[PDB]
């Protein structure tokens, strides 16, 4: 092995300005960092930028440094979408096609009406809310009727929420099941179906941790089951499990913000293995990029920079870390989807005595799981180049 351990992160929607196909998404102008940037009258990424972030892009307060600490290029995304699992399953080293569905104005009529018909409930709500907003306002309804509310986030997801009470959890699960064979269609392709159960009274309901979620496996095996299958490691940091449905998942550890991810990141340094940690950081497009909260945004990046020092310090020779994203979500855009961007690419180990270079573009993200792949010595993805030997 060259490498011994591989640290991927993925700054979750972190994009680094409009990619060549921007127009057919209605992504023209989107500039997820620059933005922020300059609504934060310059952003304070000095470790971002000792990588060499001001290298593959000057932005306000972002400058390029004359020997950056490792290699550093952008990527571009080759399949359809641009939603979660699209990004995460390119980077893994798949193609996908089909893209997954936001749903902004709720759900088509079709999808609903088959839903009905076979369940034998009523759905009400069919609109995106928070869980606090949605049953704030059909709570009650739901509880008396035995009704279904049926919603949507940002991203591509079918949430149903019923009263624990009223409707048996077992019964809710069975119902979810029947909407996630429902949306693997392309007229209406959702990503995740989430089973979103509650208790108490009117005014004061509650979501419990009765939680289950739907999700589909990637379209392909990916190098995280070429990992597994090899016996290597492959640790997962946050959403990470989920978005790949825990295929080539050896261990999950699960987060609660951006800090606790770089908690369990220097754990998972802490600890003796062989293969890849794999961490999403995902308060960026959870919090700020879909709230377009430009503001909140730049403060997560400056936090998250903070942090990095610590993990410069416990990298070994023979380790290689990977910062990136999966797509962009700029703050500052219209609507409330992600952004078809560029974005960025830092390869850093210590064992790089004379610092780093531009590496060519990055023509799929897959060129990140063709690197890992080569690295451990397991099958090549079928899409993506590896960089590993320009490291
Ligand atoms: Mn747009
Ligand atoms: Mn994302
Ligand atoms: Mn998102």
């Amino acid at each position: 092995n060259k490498y011994k351990r591989i640290f991927l992160v993925v700054m979750d929607s972190v994009g680094i300005g409009e990619a060549p196909d921007a127009e057919q998404f209605g992504d023209l102008g989107s500039d997820t960092i620059g933005h922020i940037a300059e609504h934060m009258n310059g952003l304070q990424m000095p470790n971002m930028v000792k990588l060499g972030l001001g290298n593959i892009r000057e932005m306000k307060g972002i400058s390029k440094v004359e020997k950056p600490l490792g290699y550093y290029t952008k990527m571009q995304e080759k399949s359809t979408g641009k939603d979660e699992m699209t990004g995460h399953w390119e980077i893994m080293g798949l193609y996908i096609d089909t893209p997954f569905q936001v749903f902004p104005e709720g759900f088509p009529k079709e999808l609903l009406d088959e839903l009905e018909e076979k369940t034998g409930r009523k759905i009400i709500g069919n609109k995106p809310a928070s869980g606090t907003e949605i049953l704030d306002e059909l709570g009650q309804e739901q509880m008396e009727t035995g009704s279904l509310i049926v919603y949507t986030s940002a991203d591509s997801v079918l949430q149903i929420a019923a009263h624990e009470e009223v409707v048996p959890l077992d019964e809710l699960y069975k119902i979810c099941k029947i909407a996630r064979e429902l949306t693997l269609d392309e007229k209406y392709m959702v990503g995740r179906v989430i089973a979103r159960p509650f208790v108490g009274e009117p005014g004061n309901f509650t979501r419990t941790p009765n939680r289950h979620d739907y999700a589909l496996k990637p379209f392909g095996r990916t190098v995280m089951n070429e990992l597994k299958d090899s016996d290597y490691d492959v640790i997962a940091i946050g959403k990470i499990s989920d978005i790949y449905d825990g295929e080539g998942v050896t261990e999950s550890l699960r987060t609660k913000s951006n800090m606790d991810g770089m908690d369990k990141l220097v754990d998972t340094l802490n600890m003796d293995f062989t293969g890849l940690s794999f961490l999403n950081l995902v308060d960026f497009d959870a919090l700020f990029g879909h709230r377009r909260d430009p503001q909140g945004y730049g403060e997560a990046l400056q936090e998250y920079d903070a942090r990095l020092p610590e993990v410069f310090a416990k990298l070994k020779e023979d380790d290689l870390l990977l910062i990136t994203a999966d797509h962009g979500n700029d703050p500052i855009h219209p609507g409330t989807d992600h952004t078809r961007e560029y974005v960025p690419l830092l390869a850093y180990s210590p064992s790089m005595k004379e610092g780093g270079q531009e590496l060519p573009l990055r023509q799929t993200f897959a060129d990140i799981g063709a690197t890992v792949a080569e690295n451990f010595g397991v099958k090549m993805p079928e899409y993506g180049t590896s960089f590993l030997n320009e490291l």
